[PDB]
């Protein structure tokens, strides 16, 4: 069973998107398993890697779009949007799975190239994110 993208939230994703705010930001979304949809759980600005890692269930699946503000070495600056697939590897298998078969029409709404994936929130740091968006520079 693969899970729509709740209105709301495609709406939420959209006007995130094109936001205006140079600071760093994340939607966390949660699989809402009685309406098989895609929700959103929070919506967070000034929101550090560190601080978006602490933010993250260690044992429940969740999907995290993060705009983020990447400092190049020389000062210019990038606005990169990010998926997250956070899927712990302690989450029961059932429920990674129903989070897994919804990952790709949820990063399809949202329109998002920039698709990552992590087993533990321990991995979640703003050098590992660096470096996965390194890839698109």
């Amino acid at each position: 069973v693969v899970c729509e993208v709740d209105p709301e939230l495609k709406e939420t994703l959209r006007k995130f998107r094109f936001r205006k705010e140079t600071n760093n930001a994340a939607i966390i979304m949660k699989v809402d398993k009685d309406r098989q949809m895609v929700v959103l759980e929070d919506e967070l600005q000034n929101i550090s890697p560190e601080e978006l890692k602490l933010e993250l269930p260690e044992r429940q699946p969740r999907f995290v779009v993060y705009s983020y503000k990447y400092v190049h070495d020389d000062g210019r600056v990038s606005y990169p949007l990010c998926f997250i697939f956070s899927s712990p590897v302690g989450c029961k298998p059932e429920q990674q799975m129903m989070y897994a078969g919804s990952k790709n029409r949820l990063v399809q709404t949202a329109e998002l190239t920039k698709v990552f994936e992590i087993r533990t929130t321990d991995d979640l740091t703003e050098t590992w994110l660096k470096e996965k968006l390194a890839f698109f520079r």
